[PDB]
RNA sequence: UUUUUU
RNA sequence: UUUUUU
RNA sequence: UUUUUU
RNA sequence: UUUUUU
């Protein structure tokens, strides 16, 4: 028999199960009151711990689909958390004017409405619940890294925005404790970050400010925490006429086991479709067999080959096993290209005049390339520097 | 007649046997309450020693199959410890409001609700059940080793999930008394680790961060004791499209009965199916015939082309009667790697000076390898010497 | 022998599967209620 | 993010 | 576990 | 008996 | 009579 099959067990699911997760969809007639509540406790730093993702959703279906509910129930967003295991029921209460009337009498949910009868909510308009999740998507970028690389591009997302000056956000709202509270309703909630996935691909035509906002953080949310399939599918397996073709550093025979498992599990991550780049944001299913552990050599040397192409890539970090091997693969592909850049030279020069021109044109552009990636080298050194001395600080 | 037949005798099983193990499931109203109660009581240190498989399966049906008990009666879980020769019986009380009242009149009963009388629940929610079964899957990998390696995996996994920030253990859990009774908890209890073993395979859609921890820790548990089964199949039995070809260093006329006698006892591993992987952890049935003592020289030799291979199995400790052959084996596998990787460079190389290029890379990865190598051969040494510092203290 | 892709053997596969195992626990339902029931009928035996 | 001129 | 840039 | 790493 | 190891 196939003893090497053996290997290949307990991978794939053969039986695949869902849990059941009940979520309170809220149906009043002040929609928008409830929705600018639910925002208010959100920022008030409340914890409504179980009514999290039915409070969320509530301000999704208010913005995207108008608190229509059949709209709604007919989408392939409730057709895929219908999938994923969420059963919506629509609890209904057709004279609720504050969001403390809509909470149900579990005894459990007594912190939260005395925490709710004290709150105070300020009135406002339509466009605070498109700002909220403009603001949400803001970390979807830098999700998966942590807390201090999903504000730092939040607050950069804040500046961009408004140095087109197309939306204000309020000054409490860009302070990092407030941003850190925004961070845990994110990372924590499921179907918020599916929503504005799923509304970032799809809502593309008519746009509003917000719209456009949501749509361009989930156009950067692409490979967020898939570094591995950039760098190997760009540099490593060479995309070319005659085929798929491996780089010279790889095709001896200890690397091509390592491609030959990458080859297995990556065509495992695109059985997800359109989802696929979002796989680590999502938690999706085969985003353990994608690891940098699992193919050490794989991801040194790809991420070697991709530094010496794209300047901006010396500013990973990775681990200390790892970054030795980077950088004999980096130097091994400067001197490569190098060499291919001057055959290239030769074959497409017609006099020596113009290979004289297009010499010192492709020499000046990698001298021009060293000095950034010097640049980014030494901006990460300090940027380590930093952050030691924010540990030893506290 | 066929003598050589006489060594097969005794083997395998000619009438299989199971004997009926009785087991308690509980069904109330206040399900969940029941549920935490039992938790509370498994972290207070009470030994409840006959109803363990009983209370911990009533946690696993209450967390994946919401306390349904048809749902899970039609399950493969049920079919398969139906087969494994568990038998169900529910008990139910419609008013039961603590543990404490349900627990059967038996007099051997009586320390267990002495100790339950005084034994003070803390109110909790549903969102303990899965924190608990999340804490008891991260001992699953390096469980079968023992109890010094499964805490010290455990910790390390905590400290990886907090910096996630995905979830939070109460810091009375991560006290080594604490997690020593969670280990024998989970060591001594079969259906707990099949259960976990089933959702780590199975439940793979729509995560949970409860779920995840347990499907990436059953991701790691895969051939847990079975270290000869991966480098066997992975070095020494090479696979090919020729077919399946032997190591240079194993075909001779002394270890060619142990490969044959590995390969049958190899292919009777894989009658156990998907849970071949999952052998020793859930103390399946070949397992005895893939001892290290069995087949001395292969274990050796298999596990020297490995470290040659990978850098970090030199820290694997072994028996005393196989380190040396290891190490010749290794050396060995060092220098015909590298005359492999010398004529594979002459193979694939066009130029001179693309021949250089690549000489120099590989062999700058090889004393790359070769110091990673020689660091975790001396944290091994130190790590042993910690241990006997350990053992004088005591 | 009855199904035409492997996507039909996989979803007739879980199917009977589920079949068997709703008979097997419908049995055993049976079984316990007639061992009641004699139960019963010999405890009223010895009552009467 | 965009960056000139008419 | 993840790590850049836009 | 099992022994690494992720 | 049997004699090791796992």
């Amino acid at each position: 028999m196939d003893l090497h099959s053996l290997l290949e067990l307990g991978t794939k699911p053969t039986a695949p199960h869902v849990r059941n997760k009940k979520v309170i969809l809220f149906d009043t007639n002040h929609q928008v009151s409830i929705c600018n509540q639910i925002i208010d406790a959100i920022n008030s730093g409340i914890d409504l711990g179980d009514l999290l993702e039915g409070g969320l959703l509530t301000l999704c279906v208010e913005h995207y689909y108008n608190s229509d509910k059949d709209k709604f129930n007919t989408s392939p967003i409730a057709k895929y958390l219908r999938d994923a295991g969420y059963e919506f029921d629509v609890i209904k209460n057709a004279d609720a004017t504050r969001f403390l009337d809509v909470i149900p009498n579990e005894p459990h949910y007594s912190p939260l409405i005395l925490a709710l009868k004290t709150l105070e909510s300020t009135e406002s308009q339509r466009g605070r619940i498109g700002l909220f999740l403009s603001f949400c998507s803001l970390f979807l970028p830098k999700l998966v890294v942590g807390d201090r690389a999903s504000i730092e591009k939040a607050l950069r997302q804040v500046t961009v925005h408004q140095e087109q000056g197309i939306v204000t956000y309020p000054n409490h709202w860009l302070t990092t404790g407030h941003m850190k509270v925004i961070f845990g309703i994110l990372r924590s909630s499921f179907i918020l970050k599916f929503v504005l996935i799923y509304q970032g691909v799809n809502l593309v035509t008519g746009h509003d400010a917000y719209d456009s906002i949501i749509s361009n953080s989930v156009g950067q949310t692409r490979f967020s925490g898939l570094l591995i399939v950039k760098t190997v599918l760009e540099f490593i397996l060479q995309k070319t006429d005659s085929g798929v073709t491996l780089h010279p550093l790889v095709r001896t025979s200890k690397v091509k086991n390592e491609v030959a498992s990458f080859k297995q599990a990556l065509s495992n991550l695109a059985r997800h479709g359109e989802y696929a780049p979002f796989a680590r944001v999502l938690n999706l299913s085969g985003i353990n067999n994608l690891e940098h552990g699992l193919y050490p050599q794989l991801s040194a040397i790809a991420l070697g080959v991709a530094t010496a192409h794209g300047s901006t890539l010396a500013g990973v970090n990775v681990g200390e096993q790892y970054q030795q091997l980077r950088e004999a693969a980096y130097d091994a592909e400067v001197k490569l290209q190098r060499r291919h850049e001057h055959q290239e030279i030769q074959a497409i020069a017609e006099d020596d005049e113009e290979r004289k021109i297009l010499e010192q044109f492709h020499l000046q552009k990698t001298e021009i390339t060293h000095s950034q990636t010097l640049a980014v080298l030494s901006q990460k050194r300090e940027k380590l520097a930093r952050l030691a001395a924010e540990i030893e600080n506290n």
